[PDB]
RNA sequence: CGCUAAAGAGGAAGAGGACAGUUUUAGAGCUGUGUU
RNA sequence: AACACAGCGAGUUAAAAUAAGGCUUAGUCCGUACUCAACUUGAAAAGGUGGCACCGAUUCGGUGUU
DNA sequence: TGACTCACCATGT
DNA sequence: CCTCTTCCTCTTTAGCG
DNA sequence: TGGTGAGTCA
């Protein structure tokens, strides 16, 4: 028997539907392997492959450049510190070293606490002098006295470590007139008026109340300003605490404005430093590194070099500064000496690394796929198609009856009288131009609408840059203008963009020249040259350029020439192609690179993962259809590809397997139209139904009006056909052919959408990636979290391995990549009595390249003397328990192996009468439909056997019970309550996304719902050792149609 | 279905740089009393 | 000597880290992207393994055969 | 001392 | 939050296999 | 939405 795929690709899941005939979806008794009883369990051939989200690699690009700009910040303070080496070890031997031990607690500091001048007495002096850094940075540029060097190293690198953004180009030089510093004066204001207004608020809150005063600033949970400075708070939290509070007090205005302006006891460092340029902190260290040259000559040879350590960018064309090994870098170097910040210039190629960074993502000519594409503004390419799209045009003429295109001639002085002389030309000058070369007065024009989209733009640029308009004429100087194009094109820095310019020096003037340095051209054409001018046709000797121009007998277009039998271009298009031999070998790859995101691109392959085994499992036979909805168009030439590959001879590919791509609207409208309904809240069985349903869909289509078959397979709707509003039987018009019975095949379509058994699977993944709230995290949280209490028990990673977790303060949240299970036998009841234990193990994601490298030490570093098997389960691997409950296994902790996060496996199935009541229920609140105001008001007493099957199963497979307890008590308000709240209850507020009553019973992870007003909160206390008695684990596959029963009991 | 160009709209990949946030330490704790 | 109860004062900043880390790959580089049912040939590229029809549906069950 | 409960929280412009 | 670069995609126009 | 700290009971 025949059979047709349908599937029904997306961002979280892809459903799997074969029909073999009469719109029926068969069932198929597929063999279970492992230690089981069940030798046979027959599974419908409807399905369901549910996958986690693809997730887009911007997270993993902001990570990696920050990653970078951390390790070249560290390496800028390294340089400084280099230069300051062999004068401060005179010094301090350990200044540098104390400030390494900074983090370090006391004890655990090499030499002292005191960080900067080591004892304290000096560092009392110091803090006091100079309360801030700020005023440490006016002081010594504004002091020509010699200053400990300590103190002039720790401006400086306060400077480079923060240094400002580089958006303003050029030299950069307040209310302070007389200061080399504008920025330190400006923070030393700031200090001075925050001590001032502090001390103000002090007396006024102590005064009115001294409860007001020990809440404000001795207790640093408050948003107070105990918050604001010994605490979590922000400005924006600390200001609205202070004016609620202060609102009530009389006379408190003053306090009051300075909130309003935004300005009340600032800080230094602020959000609102963002906006300084780099400029300020030069004058600030041009200004210091002079004043003190004079006294310490180091300063004055280094100069040059401690400046360049701040302004230094690595330029954005020349990336990674890597020796290979990196994925990411271009860079092509010079020399083979280390990188540093002073012969960044000697060591790399800027013009050889910027013309690689350009041409690495440039795309080759699709025709001849073996050379980069021009210029998008190159004159070649515009002269290709201002003639390409003059070729064509057609003027109706006054009295002869034909219409004709243009003679070349008339093409040639068209180009050059008008097209060469303005910018934009239009349909006026072309009849123009026709009225006076050709007497036929009323000419109108085909093939063109007002003005021409084609424009010889860069020609008019380059001739007034250029000023000489003879230059451009010229066509020995035409493959001068190509190489200033493509050095305007590939180069953006107008310094390079004038050294590549310079060689074209001669014919021009500088002044010119510069002007042209200024412009640059950005985008890349889909042509090639050679494809244009190089590629030539024997019989004429003729360049495809020159046919435009010039092709006596009429005027053709581009593709054309290329696929005309007499012309030989496609002759050399073809085997240039097919020396372009580059299937890519596994569909892995070719999949990989289809336009998109990661996220449909992960549909993709499992999609054709789901086909292939579904062609396994069916036999071998190769499917009649496909049918992709995408409810990818990229789907339908990959199938397209594998399937569709066998050619008959090397002159045309044989079809046998029609990928078909139906429009969404026609599922919908079925949906509709037949009251076929979809709850996505109830089940995941949705998906399966949907592309049961195109399936259907797409036969009968086929099956009826082939005439239209050609648009819709790959290579007064038709709906109306479903629609019998006509005999009993539909039967192909003009044609004796199959076509879908109205009524008997509509009870297949029903039955097949009222089937308990969907093979839903979720794909048993190894995570890399920890999720928070839905959002993706590393091994652990981003952020440290604080020192532990005195006696409580954590598990932190710590900052650094070298660095306590306990005293330094620690990494919280490890993220467990899967759990294996290992029988064997461990130390149990302090007496090390040897027992036959199957229990859980959890991996992090932090030591899975640990445990690759040696399974069995891993486990038994965890107690487990002998191990005798571990089972490997990556996240949502499933378990079926005794009962009938199946407990996905999110994840093992880590910490504690007694613990974890088990989701519940188990879809519900709710029979069309409640599903009906459901979809109506969610759609209460839209004022499009009154019917469903009117069936949850004329079937409300649907709502207690709902709640009560939804409880019941809560009670079987589910193991919920208080929060059942909870729904039980709260459901006696049925019989009075809003119907809206009745209704938003049970599936949901109307487009939340969000479900009411069915989040009890959905798969997955459990979330808060609330039911009549009643907070139901998550059940997510199922515990992981209830997975390892009597109950079987399910390794299925892809499709879920094949799988491995593993019991646990006798394993 | 595949192309080229124009005006619109929306994404993807990559490079460069800034500001904050978090953690520990250094820079403010002192006095009277309860207390073992 | 330490823990606390009350009273009075300071509070703005600096250093270090900012995924743990890995390497003969030692770079001013890489470390959250894509890939991953089970058993079994596979160093790896890539492959192999699971009969059909019929009646029904609270998750698949029961039949007839080979 | 391990199942059965509840509460807090997480990097962004 | 700022600067830059290329590659894609969707509807519509002009030509077109 | 997943870690997991902390509390009370058989
Ligand atoms: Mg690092």
């Amino acid at each position: 028997k025949p059979y047709s795929i349908g599937l029904d690709i997306g961002t979280n899941s892809v459903g799997w539907a074969v029909i073999t005939d009469n719109y029926k979806v068969p069932s198929k008794k597929m063999k279970v392997l492992g230690n089981t009883s069940k030798k046979y369990i027959k599974k419908n051939l409807l399905g369901v492959l549910l996958f986690d989200s693809g997730i887009t690699a911007e997270g993993r690009r902001l990570k990696r450049t920050a990653r970078r700009r951390y390790t070249r910040r560290r390496n800028r303070i390294l340089y400084l510190q280099e230069i300051f080496s062999t004068e401060m070890a005179t010094l301090d031997d350990a200044f540098f070293q104390r400030l390494d031990d900074s983090f370090l607690v006391p004890d655990d500091k090499r030499d002292s606490k005191y960080p900067i001048f080591g004892n304290l007495v000096e560092e009392k002096v110091y803090h006091d002098e100079f309360p801030t850094i700020y005023h440490l940075r006016k002081y010594l540029a504004d002091s020509t006295k010699k200053a400990d060097l300590r103190l002039v190293y720790l401006a400086l690198a306060h400077m480079i470590k923060y240094r400002g953004h580089f958006l303003i180009e050029g030299e950069f030089n307040v209310t302070d007139n007389e200061t080399e510093a504008p920025l330190s004066s400006a923070m030393i204001k700031r200090y001075n008026e925050h001590k001032e207004d502090l001390a103000l608020l002090k007396e006024y809150i102590r005064n009115i109340s001294l409860k007001t005063y020990n809440e404000v600033f001795k207790d640093d949970t408050k948003n107070g300003y105990a918050g604001y400075i010994d605490g979590k708070t922000n400005q924006e939290d600390f200001y609205v605490y202070l004016k609620n509070l202060l609102a009530e007090f009389e006379g408190a205005d003053y306090f009051l404005e300075k909130i309003d302006r935004e300005d009340f006891l600032r800080k230094q460092r602020t959000f609102d430093n963002g906006s300084i340029p780099y400029q300020i902190h030069l004058q600030e260290m041009r200004a210091i590194l002079d004043k003190q040259a004079k006294f310490y000559p180091f300063l004055a040879k280094n100069k040059e070099r401690i400046e360049k350590i701040l302004t230094f960018r690595i330029p954005y064309y020349v990336g990674p500064l890597a020796r290979g090994n990196s994925d990411f870098a271009w860079s092509i170097r010079k020399r083979n000496e280390k990188i540093t910040p002073w012969n960044f210039e000697d060591v790399i190629d800027k013009e050889s690394s910027a013309e690689a960074f350009i041409n690495r993502m440039t795309s080759f000519d699709l025709y001849l796929p073996e050379e980069k594409v021009l210029p998008k503004h190159s004159l070649l390419y515009e002269t290709f198609n201002v003639y390409n799209e003059l070729t064509k045009v057609r003027f109706i003429a006054e009295s002869m009856r034909d219409y004709q295109f243009l003679d070349s001639k008339q093409k040639k002085d068209i180009v050059r009288l008008y097209f060469k002389d303005k910018r934009k030309v239009t349909d006026k000058d072309i009849i123009e131009y026709l009225h006076a070369i050709y007497g036929y007065d009323g000419i109108e024009l085909k093939g063109i609408e007002k003005q021409f989209n084609s424009s010889l733009s860069t020609y008019h640029d380059l001739l007034n840059i250029i000023n000489d308009k003879e230059f451009l004429d010229d066509s020995s100087n035409e493959a001068i203008i190509e190489e200033i194009i493509h050095t305007l094109t590939i180069f953006e820095d107008r310094e390079m963009i004038k050294q590549r310019l310079s060689k074209f020096e001669n014919i021009f003037d500088k002044s010119v020249l510069k002007k042209l340095s200024r412009r640059h051209y950005t985008g890349w054409g889909k042509l090639s040259a050679k494809l244009i001018n190089g590629i030539r046709d024997e019989k004429s000797g003729n360049t495809i350029l020159d046919y435009l121009i010039d092709d006596g007998i009429s005027n053709r277009n581009f593709m054309q020439l290329i696929h005309d039998d007499a012309l030989s271009f496609k002759k050399k298009i073809q085997k240039a192609q097919i020396i372009g031999d580059e299937d890519k070998g596994n569909i892995k790859e070719v999949v990989k690179s289809l336009p998109g995101s990661p996220a449909i691109k992960k549909g993709i392959l499992q999609s054709i993962k789901i086909v292939d085994e579904l062609v396994k499992v069916m036999g071998g036979r190769k499917p009649e259809s496909i049918v992709v909805e995408m409810a990818t168009k990229h789907v339908a030439r990959l199938l397209d590809e594998k399937f569709n590959n066998k050619k008959d001879e090397n002159n045309r590919a044989v079809r046998t397997v029609k990928i078909i791509t139906l429009k969404s609207t026609l599922v919908s409208q079925f949906r509709k139209d037949f009251e076929l309904y979809k709850v996505r809240e109830i089940n995941d069985f949705h998906h399966a139904h949907d592309a049961y349903l195109n399936a259907v869909i797409a036969s009968a289509l086929l099956k009826k009006y082939p005439k239209l078959e050609p648009e819709f397979v790959y290579g007064s709707n038709i709906m109306n056909i479903f629609k019998k509003s006509r005999p009993l039987i539909e039967v192909n018009e003009e044609t004796g052919e199959s076509v879908w019975n109205k009524e008997s095949d509509l009870a297949t379509v029903r039955r097949v959408l009222s089937y308990p058994q969907v093979n839903v699977v979720k794909k048993v993944e190894e995570q890399n990636h920890g999720l928070d709230r839905g959002k993706p995290k590393g091994l652990f949280n981003a952020n440290l979290s604080s020192k532990p209490k005195p006696n409580s028990n954590e598990n932190l990673v710590g900052a650094k391995e070298y660095l306590d977790p306990k005293k330094y303060g620690g990494y919280a949240g490890i993220s467990n990549s899967f759990a294996v299970l290992v029988k064997g036998t461990i130390e149990k009841g302090a007496k090390k009595k040897i027992t036959n234990v199957l229990e859980f193990q959890g991996i992090s994601i932090l030591d899975r390249i640990n445990y690759r490298k040696d399974k069995l030490n891993f486990l038994l570093e965890k107690g487990y003397k002998d191990i005798e098997l571990i089972i490997e389960l990556p996240k949502y691997s499933l378990f079926e328990l005794s009962d009938g409950s199946r407990r996905m296994l999110a994840s093992i902790l880590s910490t504690n192996n007694k613990r974890g996060e088990i989701h519940k496996g188990n879809q519900i199935f709710l029979s069309q009468k409640f599903v009906k009541l459901l979809y109506h229920a969610k759609r209460i609140s839209n004022t499009i439909n009154e019917n469903h105001r009117k069936y949850v008001e004329n079937h409300k007493k649907e709502f207690e056997e709902l709640f009560y099957y939804i409880l019941e199963f809560n009670e079987n497979y589910v193991g919920a019970k208080k929060n059942g307890k909870l729904l039980n008590s709260a459901f006696q308000s049925w019989q009075n309550h809003s119907i809206d709240e009745l209704c938003s209850s049970f599936i949901g507020p109307t487009g939340s996304e969000r479900k009411g009553l069915f989040e009890l019973t959905s798969r997955g992870s459990a979330a808060d719902f609330e039911f009549l007003g009643v907070k139901i909160p998550r059940y997510r206390d199922y515990t992981p050792s209830s997975l390892l008695k009597d109950a079987t684990l399910i390794h299925q596959s892809v499709t879920g149609l094949y799988e491995t029963r593993i019991d646990l009991a006798k394993l």
